[PDB]
């Protein structure tokens, strides 16, 4: 399953491409500045089968709680409201939010004691880098 060393508080310490990914998504000027700004905490606790991953920031709070493989109704930060799965593949966390029609992944790795998530909408990518606190 989830490997434990996903569990605890994560700092983001850097982001590249974050505003064309929220511009691809729909986010309005005043949101993004606030999105490029900000340096959110990321909190990832397990109860039984069911992950919880908290973000916690000024700019937005945001909470889900899945099980693996399950479908589940999300609201983003962005106050998308998605239908959302989360998936391990090869370690990866794999998160797939569907609206409208539309669809964006995240997916989050641990690289060098780091956690990495890559969010991809239409073939525009941006990479977060978060260290653990
Ligand atoms: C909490 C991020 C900053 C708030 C900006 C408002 C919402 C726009 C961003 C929506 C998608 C957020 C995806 C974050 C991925 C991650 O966990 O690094």
């Amino acid at each position: 399953g989830m490997s434990n060393k996903f569990l605890g508080t994560w700092k983001l310490v850097s982001s590249e491409n974050f505003d064309d990914y929220m511009k691809a998504l729909g986010v309005g000027l005043a949101t993004r500045k606030l999105g490029n700004l900000a340096k959110p905490t990321v909190i990832i606790s397990k109860k039984g089968d069911i992950i919880t991953i908290r973000t916690e920031s000024t700019a937005k709070n945001t909470e889900i709680s899945f099980k693996l493989g399950q479908e589940f109704e999300e609201t983003t930060a962005d106050n998308r409201k998605t239908k959302s799965i989360v998936t391990l593949q090869r370690g990866s966390l794999n998160q797939v939010q569907r609206w409208d029609g539309k669809e964006t992944t995240i997916k989050r790795k641990l690289v060098n004691g780091k956690m990495v998530a890559e969010c991809k909408m239409k073939g525009v990518v941006c990479t977060r880098i978060y260290e653990k606190v």
